[PDB]
């Protein structure tokens, strides 16, 4: 019965990737989507999503995912705890994934500077599961190539391939943990070797929502959704670019000033 | 860190199934499990079923599920918003999933006399997903034929025959509606066919409570549990016996008075 959206705030387009996996996993569930594109240390990021979080509830949203790795890092726990409508991150589900996937305890997460910085995935992991090592990998040059939309570039298969040198041989499971790099999966799965079982937090999130949609009773009607809305705080021409080619298919997206 | 025992509130030995996956797929949790072999309409069973939640909570469980189709259908939610701990049933995990696997749209639950009067799966499913064709079908003499463990009896068999023919080539889906169900699966396999996609319900609800425990941050210590306590009503002797063949290993079985 629940027709209201699930929320999702992000810290610019990567977040669509768990956006794609919602449509393509729960096709009749209704979208709200803000990433704040602009903006840019750590309490001042919580500030940020917090601001992100109160505009998704002002979009009447029965569930609030946080779709970037470093807010999850930084504020998920808070604004979680302190809102009755349910809240999850990517995060701890990609965790979760790892944990239970890897053969040796040899696990290697990957991601954004600030989301390393953060180490929340090493925390977590090594918290559910103190036994487990877990070589975290900042990972600069991903996200960039992945707007760019060339990431068969043989220039950019280098990046990948330089950028993972240090974890090749040393894991059993490898972690994505940014939202951007799903894009760059192939490329990533080549340079591991197929012995590297690779986690997709985002997509590992989407299917958790299903299960807490259930949980909460707060399903939509899975017969029925087309009332798809995007907001971005900046570039919304280009953002219209990217998220046009990723869900195939021109969207529409509107400009907001928090 | 929370190492409180997950409890589980069953009408007999049936549930332990529900158990088995638990043990399998989470082999850190703690198990409370309590089977209410003895007692035996509607409004009645409510208080019973309450009677066992409120054993559960003296035991200091962090989370309580009805390992029970007819329980679930009948206290489920109640118990669920009484309590601040989580609550799942096993009942709407196995309508989701069966939801999820139909490709025609027609699918047939089968379970319990009691199960099937209440008639929560079909209530469940055309309330999700209102356009799938449910067919319920009682089988009332699976249940003795799983306690008396001679499945493989091609007596057995023949019950198995007989029952399903109603639903034989009529369904794409099948729900195992009843915890027992599951020990006579390859039986029921064979009857309806490679075609027709089986959904055990209890092991459903096990891949539910992983993500729950997530979600509200209660796991136990993944590398630790061996102090599982169970608890019956009556028959505590016949309990040890079913029980230690299931679970592959005697177990102590404590015999409770409410
Ligand atoms: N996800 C990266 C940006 C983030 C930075 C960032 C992290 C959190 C934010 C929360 C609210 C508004 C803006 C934010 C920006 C990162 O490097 O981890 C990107 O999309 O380029
Ligand atoms: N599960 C069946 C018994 C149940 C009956 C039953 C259903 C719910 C109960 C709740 C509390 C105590 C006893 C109960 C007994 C059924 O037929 O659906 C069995 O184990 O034989």
């Amino acid at each position: 019965m629940d027709t209201r959206p699930i929320g999702f705030l992000d810290s610019g387009v990567g977040g669509l990737t768990v956006v794609c996996e919602l449509i393509r996993q729960l096709p009749h569930e209704k979208i709200v989507y803000i990433g704040d594109s602009a903006r840019a240390p750590k309490k001042q990021i919580k500030e940020y999503t917090w601001e992100l979080v109160n505009f998704l509830l002002t979009q009447n949203v029965k569930m609030i995912v946080f779709a970037c790795n470093t807010a999850t890092a930084v504020a998920w726990e808070e604004v979680k705890a302190a809102l009755d409508i349910p809240v999850l991150g990517v995060v701890l589900p990609g965790a979760s994934a790892a944990i239970k996937s890897t053969t040796k305890g040899q696990v290697g997460v990957i991601g954004t500077p600030m989301t390393v910085a953060s180490d929340i995935y090493r925390k977590k992991i090594q918290l559910l599961a103190p036994s487990i090592q877990v070589r975290s990998l900042a990972c600069p040059k991903f996200v960039p190539i992945v707007e760019s939309n060339e990431m068969c570039s043989s220039i950019a298969k280098k990046i990948v391939y330089d950028s993972l040198a240090p974890l090749v041989g040393k894991i059993d499971t490898l972690v994505l943990g940014c939202t951007h790099y799903p894009l760059l999966r192939p490329i990533i799965q080549n340079v591991m070797g197929p012995s590297v079982k690779l986690i997709d937090s985002g997509a590992e999130c989407v299917r958790d929502i299903s299960v807490l949609l259930n949980y909460f009773d707060i399903n939509g009607n899975y017969h029925q959704a087309v009332e798809h809305r995007f907001f971005t705080t900046a570039n919304p021409e280009i953002f219209q670019e990217i998220a046009s080619i990723w869900l195939k298919q021109k969207i529409n997206v509107e400009h907001v000033t928090l």
